[PDB]
C-alpha cells in the first residue's frame, strides 16, 4: 500500500506516534516518506547485509527477523515480513521500542538527516488528525 500524507499522519495518530516520547506527528510522517515514500512493501539492502523493511524501514540487524541476517537480534520479537503489511500496527509498536532506546528518533538515518530541524508541521498541514 502507498498511503496518502494525511492518511498515515492519521494511520500514526490513532496508533498513538503523535507526540510519543516528545516527537509531534510531523516528525513521524516525515521520516515515513524519506524512508519509504510511504510504501508499505519498500525493502532495501544494507551493506553489512541486513535488511530495512516496510514503511519506517525497520533494519533486521537489531529489530525483526528475516533468517538471513546473521549475528543480528530481533528486539521486536517480529519476523522482517510482518511489518510489510497494510496495517501498520506492526511497524508503529516496533518504532515505538526503537524511539524509546536511547537515541530517539536519530535512530532513523533519514529523520536525522532530513526532518530533524526542519518544519515538520507541514507533513500534516490540511490534515483532518
Ligand atoms: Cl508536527
Ligand atoms: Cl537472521
Ligand atoms: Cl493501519
Ligand atoms: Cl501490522
Ligand atoms: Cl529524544
Ligand atoms: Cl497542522
Ligand atoms: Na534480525
Amino acid at each position: 500500500k502507498v498511503f496518502g500524507r494525511c492518511e498515515l499522519a492519521a494511520a500514526m495518530k490513532r496508533h498513538g506516534l503523535d507526540n510519543y516520547r516528545g516527537y509531534s506527528l510531523g516528525n513521524w510522517v516525515c521520516a515515513a516518506k524519506f524512508e519509504s515514500n510511504f510504501n508499505t512493501q519498500a525493502t532495501n539492502r544494507n551493506t553489512d547485509g541486513s535488511t530495512d523493511y516496510g514503511i519506517l524501514q525497520i533494519n533486521s540487524r537489531w529489530w525483526c527477523n528475516d533468517g538471513r541476517t546473521p549475528g543480528s537480534r530481533n528486539l521486536c520479537n517480529i519476523p522482517c515480513s510482518a511489518l510489510l503489511s497494510s496495517d501498520i500496527t506492526a511497524s508503529v509498536n516496533c518504532a515505538k521500542k526503537i524511539v524509546s532506546d536511547g537515541n530517539g528518533m536519530n535512530a532513523w538515518v533519514a529523520w536525522r538527516n532530513r526532518c530533524k530541524g526542519t518544519d515538520v508541521q507541514a507533513w500534516i498541514r490540511g490534515c483532518r488528525l
